[PDB]
């Protein structure tokens, strides 16, 4: 009965658990083995634990839809939702949750400036910041990288990508906190109030910055890329559309670009063997902050609903199933990455990770995250070779889907 003990725990599994918020991919490692995708009754999902698995329900957007990919995970109670109708708040569809035939390839198809020219003058604006930064506290004993840089340069960046002027940046983190919770989280009672007001106030506030850049078509950004793109296909990039990626895209362009460069500080200089040979040879940082992505990647678990019913590996789903895509997991399915839970710098196959997803909804800011994780680990590594973890607790804010340390402790000469 050791299979009917996992099938109760595979019904009973919880993402709030400790096990899942220690170790997401180790805590379905059971599952992989011997029940690979299951329905977990504590939070109406069905659960996908390998990487074959995930993968072809990424490859397929019209049975396997991103509708819920930003729908929020645990009900409203009812006073939060009313907190919302007082803002007016209208979230619908943006890019990662767009369903369509074309509406979402349409919009994607129809928006890019992340050529590599454009991408290539933000990474000299990643460097200036960095540079700057640990020139600011190079000169301590110690710091926690997390509040020195980590999550302001990929802020910064992403203001500087997007069309978007800078301003309270404490201020635009709760923000980010409050959606992410909202959506991602199992807020407390207490909390549920106010996270609906941040996450009303963050819907009012991506309103008047629309509005302003709306009346600046001077204006250079990817927020202005898409505003010009409306005035000239309303149809396609609506302007429900612009409200809702605002909103969206001003979390997104950042905060699983700090996550994953904290994950990939962390695990990089954990492993002193591994740390001395970026120390010495930086051409191999790419490759680690691949093998850092798919080994403890930013995004652990992203969601799909059911449109037809439809079956993967021996398991039939009905229409509106909702399904868990737990990528830290496949990422770390032995049988495709071998030695799996290992932190092997050239792991061959490190970019078949699926962090970034995969098909038609994989992640547009793929590179300019690379290139921010690099540029981190290049200075740091350079500048601060002996950079060593502090002895420390880590905690991780409790969601389903991102996953970073909160602090990251660290000393040196
Ligand atoms: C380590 C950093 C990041 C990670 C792990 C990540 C992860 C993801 C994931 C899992 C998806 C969904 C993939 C799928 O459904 O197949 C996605 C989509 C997307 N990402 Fe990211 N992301 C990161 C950084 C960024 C940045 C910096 C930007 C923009 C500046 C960005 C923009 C987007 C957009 C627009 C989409 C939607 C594209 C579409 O729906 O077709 N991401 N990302
Ligand atoms: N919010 C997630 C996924 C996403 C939201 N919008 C676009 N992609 C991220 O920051 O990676």
């Amino acid at each position: 009965s050791f299979h009917a003990e996992l099938q109760q725990k595979g019904k009973n599994f919880d993402m709030f658990a400790v096990p899942y918020q220690q170790d997401p991919a180790l805590a379905l490692k059971e599952f992989r083995a011997q029940l690979p995708i299951f329905f977990s009754e504590a939070m109406g999902y069905w659960i996908v634990t390998r990487y074959e698995d995930v993968k072809a329900i990424f490859r397929d957007p019209i049975t396997f839809s991103a509708c819920n990919a930003l729908e929020k995970l645990t009900p409203s109670c009812p006073e939060a939702l009313k907190i919302l109708e007082k803002y007016k708040y209208g979230m619908n569809r943006t890019l990662v949750n767009e369903d369509e035939p074309v509406h979402m390839e349409r919009r994607r198809a129809l928006m890019d400036a992340f050529t590599p020219q454009n991408l290539e003058e933000h990474q000299h604006f990643v460097r200036e910041l960095v540079r700057k930064k640990v020139d600011g506290f190079i000169y301590k004993g110690r710091a926690d990288l997390v509040q020195e840089m980590l999550w302001e340069i990929p802020l910064m960046v992403a203001l500087h990508f997007l069309g978007v002027p800078e301003d309270d940046m404490q201020e635009l983190r709760k923000f980010a906190v409050a959606h992410t919770v909202n959506t991602w989280g199992r807020p407390t009672l207490e909390q549920q109030l106010e996270v609906a007001e941040g996450v009303g106030q963050f819907w009012e506030y991506s309103g008047r910055v629309l509005e302003k850049m709306k009346n600046n078509p001077e204006g250079k950004g990817w927020m202005y890329d898409m505003i010009a793109k409306n005035r000239v296909m309303p149809e396609v990039v609506t302007d429900n559309y612009l409200h809702s990626m605002m909103m969206a895209i001003m979390v997104a362009a950042h905060e699983t670009t700090a996550l994953a460069s904290a994950n990939a500080l962390k695990l990089l200089l954990a492993d002193r063997k591994v740390w001395k040979k970026i120390c010495d040879n930086p051409q191999l940082i790419p490759g680690a902050v691949e093998e850092c992505l798919r080994h403890s990647g930013s995004v652990v678990a992203w969601r799909r609903q059911v449109t037809t019913e439809s079956e993967v590996s021996g398991v039939k789903f009905r229409k509106g199933d909702k399904l868990f895509l737990v990528s830290a997991s496949a990422n770390h399915d032995e049988l495709h990455f071998e030695n799996a839970d290992e932190l092997d710098i050239y792991r061959d196959n490190a970019i078949e990770h699926l962090t970034f997803g995969y098909g038609a909804h994989q992640c547009m800011g793929k590179n300019i995250g690379r290139m921010e994780m690099c540029i981190f680990i290049e200075e740091l590594s350079r500048r601060i070779p002996d950079l060593k973890l502090c002895e420390q607790e880590f905690t991780y804010l409790a969601n389903t889907s991102f996953r970073g340390p909160e602090a990251l402790w660290t000393e040196w000469q």
